[PDB]
């Protein structure tokens, strides 16, 4: 559980409360980079379930345990 | 503002009330593709002014006003 919220907030970088396009670009490209840009938009769209432009920590969640 | 809104709902593809860079390939690929990758990309970031990597509304008709 805390695992996940500490996850959580090391990409919350502004501290919202969501994940951004921008802010999993750079999860992303501190951990290998694999994705561009482009995919890393496709990536965040499929992870915000509830389709408000943004990933929040349930979906975090729920990605994290896939 | 109803332009503005029909051309912010057609560059919004999946609907989320964001322009990502992924759709606004899509959108450039649709003019011609006037644009390398990178360089839509850059247009991105330019049109993106807070830097969360996604284009609200009100960052679209900033960029459509310049
Ligand atoms: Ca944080
Ligand atoms: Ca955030
Ligand atoms: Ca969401
Ligand atoms: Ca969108
Ligand atoms: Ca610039
Ligand atoms: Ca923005």
């Amino acid at each position: 559980e805390e695992e996940l919220r500490e996850q959580f907030r090391v990409e919350d970088k502004d501290g919202n409360g969501y994940i951004s396009a921008a802010e999993l670009r750079i999860v992303m490209t501190n951990r290998g980079e694999p994705l561009t840009d482009e995919e890393v938009d496709e990536l965040h769209r499929e992870t915000d379930i509830d389709g408000d432009g943004q990933v929040n920590y349930e979906e975090f969640v729920q990605r994290m345990r896939a």
